[PDB]
């Protein structure tokens, strides 16, 4: 009953067209009763039944606008709607209307004034007090956990606003989208969108970032105050079987007395759970456990809860933040679609000194320390994915409070750990009777089976299994500086996940405290295997965390001289049939299986990084030719430049994007395989863009220099693959000075599907012109044009008849290049395959590379012009090459129209004896049934030919039918046919397999027959 | 299909069952008094994990002629054990056939070289070149 | 000079100056080319071709990069007398190169147009010690 406008309306539809008008006509001419105003005759007209029942309360207001109603009904004599008038006595309450200012006939009117404010105070009573009391509780207690111990005490003044590169969709826009709109997507795109996902380095600060996002929005602080709340939770407490609800899990955060959860169950996707760490989460868990979860506040199982909140199905609109390690996607990426992964990177060169400006607190202190990095590039290229940063501040501000620094022998992650150690046992643990040595042992010990038994809050309750629970580890504490407080209950932990690993590798050395000692504090049991070969045989288990760095930190500690004078509390011999255990780990991989969940092969590089001296190294390396790596930071490339330091006779080089490689086919000779096109789908017009706008100023002429320094010295490398590389052209212009090299070796180089262009063209043909052991070259897909083409001609005919084959497809290049192509292969030497399909030549184009073909000297096999855009008039031409050319055997044209009059001069073409033709491709060329008898009778007719395809064309039955003809002629010595893609009905099949079951001779092949 | 003497063939193309299914279909051949001559598990919503399973029986089964896996998680690991399956000279089945799915060099790589070396065995793969 | 002409053409200025040698002045300022069109009329300047003494390449929209190549060819050239390089994007980042080839004695060059190129004052230490 709120509106008297929409009955009002409501009439107004029921009235007739004919009673509307006369309705319209007697408002317009409403006589003078009640103090009732007449509509004007233009307002009434034009309103429709909404409007006008508006406009009927605008000008009189409800209670007259129904009484002028009633009585217009009566006079248009339209008794129902007067009936239903008379039955129908609206509350007069009004409208929406947008009259913010309001006025009145009197000259004063109304104003936005105190009246407003008032008469919202008289009739709000609930919504404002409610959603008070929802907020400032909230924040202020989400806000009041994380500062003020009496180093966590400033976390904003920590900010770096650190790098956040958010993965562009998977199959060039820049939308850094750090703080504001991050969960937001482009232009419409999904807007119900609720998962965002951080990929990140173990210890590059993703837990710290959740706690500074929550700092930032817990203030407002120009976040997203558009979405209203927010719920950390860290699966440090979030354990299996604890059969606790969403509720329990909710209440974790802020343990309310008197939990307004009822009020906390309210607009869904208005609140958003920030999830952290997958890699804390331990224990076993099925990605597609087969109980389901729907129920919100049922007391379910820890990963079932989990399991429902990653499907979202139960909370459907409930958002959320996944930080997560990168080597556990594939767990949650096969659990949950869309997912927003987001790249999170660690300090640059200068950030790394602005976290020392935040750190330290004098120069003398920050300035002479940095100045340390500088000179140390391992460490500083090492000094990425800050956590090392604070083990090299802290660490050497220790130093600094007993000495001077040094060249900090950090050259390894592992280094670093150790020097750390070293100034931390310096007080108490030389002396023997305060030893910790023993102790060191008792806590790896509780390290060892913080995995093995997947539980890090050991608490008083396990501490005292392991160790002393009161006195040693009470300096151990205060050395850690955190294991208890981040729970905050009763629990005990550990500084950060990379000490628990690092300890767990150390135990395995220590022959767990030698043989010679044990006394363990009531521990008869749960002692984990001394053996390493389980560690790699429960290796990449989510059960055991992936076990990357327990092995990673394994290579690092094995190194003999550096711990020699460093521990002599060492490892025996038991190292030593360790290596050999370890290097059959590293050899059975490459030699076994190369799918399987990472054990990535710049994996393995960081392992024999950490391992240095060659020999080791050299045996692992040299189990395998195929070296197919990523790489994302110089710490990345640095460490697959420094491994293939050692070996070489290496064959195979590949880097990129990749992922999928297509569209690269080799075919060499007598192959029952060809390149085909590929194109893929998803890079249109997108690759284009990216080409130019590219920009990437944090990929510099470095990255490249080193990594190819040791390209430079190849020692007897054979094949190096670049497809799908954002190399632009001063990379291009490095490697090129790396192939000029004459210790390079390089027999095979593909650069295809890059964003080149013809600068590099220029330093590619005197990379040509340097290199001539270069054997075949790839630049298809790269878009050059024809300058390059000419310049890569001068290349082609200097030191350089032993260059066979070349893949240029697809480099958007005009006719114009033919002109130049003619030239070099009317003078080259050993040029055997071409392959210039798919570019714009057209007939035109092909008119020039006709000419070139007539002469003896030219050595061509193969002939890719497939896509190419050519006609039948161009086929006149190629027909007299045919038969001049003595070299030419095979030739592809698919997609290329023709049709039936080239395809005429095509059968004249080879009609000459002396043809060498044995390769023919006419699929997807406009072909008809009409040529296809003349075609048929050159094939009886020619002996050179060995396969041929024709398929999407219009073979017909009647054409399809003659293919039995060539069988009935014993002429057909053919070896393959091909055809396909092509509906018909029984009886062209039905022929087939009987011709096939009588002529083994000929391979044919019919793609679509079952 | 143990208790039947006369089943020969089973067509099951499009039809999901999922390796927990597939696991017992080898059991379903287990026994030796099977005569399945012909199976289609094409498009069955399948994965690399039964295919060691399935394998195993086809070592182990010499009923079977042929068989269709296609549009099927079979993946790089899955298609290589039909090298192990050659390796295993018990491998003499009639005909395999894959299909629908794209991979990259390495499975084509192996293919033709043991089509090469196998005529016993008509071996098909429909996306292949 | 003033004309239209890009770097297709200074391939085929560069074979030009490599044929011609009694070419003796070349005059391409306000063509807008850029660089790779100076790299390769550098490979032209450094075959047959000590005779040409001037050079005229102001307002060419050049970056700072093609310095790293007129200082190889000036490096090595025996009669370049006058250079104009004016009005180009060099800068002062630019001319840290066009600084160090004039070191050497085998320097033949005399004058220098660096007219409206945009440096600063932080170049003048370099040229100074020129
Ligand atoms: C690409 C791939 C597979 O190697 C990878 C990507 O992320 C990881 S990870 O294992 O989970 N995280 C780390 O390794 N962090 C890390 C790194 C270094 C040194 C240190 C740390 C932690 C403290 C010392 C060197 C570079 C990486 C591995
Ligand atoms: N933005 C930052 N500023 C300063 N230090 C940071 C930052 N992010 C991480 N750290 C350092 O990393 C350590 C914690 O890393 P953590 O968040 O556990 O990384 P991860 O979650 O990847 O293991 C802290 O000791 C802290 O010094």
């Amino acid at each position: 009953m709120a509106s008297t406008r929409c009955k009002l309306a409501r009439y107004l539809e029921d009235l007739e067209d004919v009673d509307l008008k006369k309705f319209k006509m007697h408002l317009e001419d409403y006589p003078p009763q009640k103090g009732c105003i007449p509509l004007p005759r233009g307002q009434t007209e034009k309103a429709d039944h909404v409007d006008l029942a508006t406009l009927m309360i605008d000008f009189n207001g409800e209670e007259k606008a129904w009484a002028m109603a009633v009585w217009i009904f009566a006079a248009i004599n339209r008794r129902d709607l007067y009936e239903k008038a008379k039955r129908d006595e609206p509350k007069w309450g009004s409208d929406n209307a947008r009259v913010s200012n309001p006025t009145v006939i009197c000259q004063e009117d109304s104003i936005e004034e105190e009246w407003m404010g008032l008469l919202e105070y008289l009739s709000r009573i609930s919504i404002c007090k409610m959603k008070k009391d929802y907020r400032k509780k909230y924040r202020k207690y989400v806000r009041s956990r994380f500062q003020c111990i009496e180093e966590s005490v400033s976390l904003n003044k920590r900010y770096t606003r650190l790098r956040l590169i958010k993965e562009h969709r998977s199959q060039s826009p820049v939308s850094p989208i750090k703080m504001e709109l991050l969960f937001d997507p482009d232009d419409e795109h999904s807007e119900p969108v609720h998962t965002v996902v951080f990929q990140g380095a173990a210890g590059i600060g993703k837990t710290i970032l959740a706690r500074k996002m929550m700092l930032d929005w817990a203030s407002g602080t120009l976040y997203q105050d558009r979405f209203d709340y927010l719920f950390y939770i860290h699966c440090r407490e979030v354990s299996l079987v604890t059969q606790r609800s969403l509720g329990d899990l909710i209440m974790s955060c802020c343990p309310d007395p008197n939990p307004p959860i009822h009020k906390i169950v309210r607009k869904p996707s208005r609140i958003l759970f920030l999830m952290d760490g997958f890699d804390e989460l331990q224990g076993a868990f099925d990605e597609h456990i087969g109980p389901l979860c729907t129920d919100w506040q049922k007391a379910e199982r820890g990963d079932i809860l989990l399991s429902s909140l990653i499907r979202k199905k139960l909370l459907p609109e409930a958002s959320l933040l996944i930080t997560t390690r990168p080597v556990a996607l594939e767990k949650l990426q096969h659990l949950l679609d869309h997912p927003r992964h987001v790249e999170i990177l660690g300090f640059s060169e200068a950030k790394r000194k602005e976290y020392f400006f935040k750190y330290f607190s004098d120069e003398a202190q920050a300035r002479a320390a940095f100045s340390l990095i500088q000179e140390n590039e391992v460490l500083f290229t090492m000094c990425f994915i800050p956590l090392v940063c604070w083990i090299v501040c802290t660490g050497l501000k220790q130093q600094m409070e007993s000495g001077k620094s040094l060249a900090q022998t950090s050259k390894t992650t592992t280094a670093v750990y150790v020097f750390f150690l070293s100034s931390l046992l310096q007080p108490r643990g030389g002396s023997q009777e305060h030893g910790l040595c023993a102790h060191l042992w008792g806590l790896c010990s509780l390290a060892a089976d913080g995995i093995w038994n997947q539980k890090i809050l050991f608490e008083e309750s396990d501490l005292r299994n392991h160790g002393l629970q009161k006195a040693d580890v009470s300096a151990f504490l205060r050395m850690n500086l955190f294991q208890k407080e981040v729970d905050c209950e009763k629990f005990y932990s550990f500084i950060h996940m990379t000490f628990q690993e690092f300890f767990a590798a150390m135990y395995y050395l220590l022959e767990e405290e030698k043989e010679g000692r044990t006394n363990v504090p009531g521990s008869r049991l749960k002692l984990p295997s001394r053996d390493v070969t389980v560690l790699l045989e429960n290796y990449g288990k989510f059960e055991k965390g992936y076990l990357i760095f327990v092995v990673r930190f394994l290579f690092g500690l094995v190194n003999q001289e550096r711990t020699s004078y460093l521990e002599k509390k060492l490892s025996c011999k038991i190292s030593q049939q360790i290596r050999l255990e370890l290097l059959k780990w590293i050899e059975v991989k490459a030699k076994a299986k190369k799918l399987q969940i990472q054990p990535s092969q710049l994996e393995l590089f960081y392992c024999l990084y950490e391992m240095q001296e060659e020999d080791f190294v050299q045996r692992a390396m040299d189990y395998f030719p195929k070296i197919e790596i990523n790489l994302s930071t110089r710490m990345d490339h640095m460490v697959s430049s420094f491994c293939i330091e050692n070996c070489h006779r290496v064959e195979s080089l590949s880097l990129g994007f990749l992922h999928n490689m297509p569209k690269e086919e080799e075919e060499e000779e007598k192959e029952g395989r060809h390149l085909d096109m590929v194109q893929c789908v998803l890079p249109s017009s997108s690759h284009a863009a990216c080409s130019h706008g590219l920009v990437n100023s944090h990929l510099t002429s470095s990255f490249c220099r080193g990594l190819f320094s040791v390209l430079s010295t190849s020692q007897s490398l054979t094949e190096l693959d670049l497809s799908d590389n954002s190399l632009g052209d001063p990379g291009m212009r490095v490697l090129c000075e790396t192939l000029q090299h004459p210790g390079c070796n390089i027999r095979r180089l593909w650069l295809g599907r890059c964003g080149l262009s013809h600068e590099c063209c220029f330093d590619i043909s005197l990379v040509l012109s340097s290199n001539q052991k270069l054997v075949e070259l790839d630049l298809s897909d790269n878009a050059l044009g024809d300058f390059g083409i000419r310049l890569l001609c001068v290349g082609l005919k200097h030191l350089l008849c032993n260059l066979k084959k070349l893949w240029l497809v697809s480099c958007c290049l005009t006719s114009a290049c033919c002109q130049d192509l003619a030239s070099v292969l009317s003078t080259s030497h050993s040029l055997t395959r071409l392959y210039v399909g798919e570019n714009a030549l057209g007939d035109s184009g092909v008119a020039i590379l006709c000419e070139k073909a007539k002469n003896p000297q030219c050595n061509l096999q193969k002939l890719g012009l497939v896509n190419s855009g050519l006609t039948s008039v161009c086929c006149s031409a190629l027909s007299s090459v045919l038969s001049t050319n003595q070299n030419l055997t095979h030739l592809y044209l698919r997609g290329n129209t023709l049709g039936d009059k080239g395809i005429k001069l095509l059968c004249e073409g080879l009609l000459h004896p002396d043809c060498k033709l044995q390769v023919l491709e006419l699929d997807n060329c406009n072909l008809t049934s009409h040529c296809c008898w003349d075609l048929s009778t050159l094939l009886t007719s020619s002996q050179s030919l060995r396969k041929l395809s024709l398929g999407n064309n219009d073979l017909g039955d009647l054409g399809v039918m003659m293919f039995c003809e060539v069988l009935k002629q014993q002429s057909c010595l053919l070896q393959n046919l091909g055809l396909s893609e092509m509906y018909f009905n029984y009886e062209t099949k039905s022929a087939l397999e009987t011709l096939q079951e009588e002529k083994p001779e000929l391979t044919v092949v019919f793609e679509p027959s079952w």
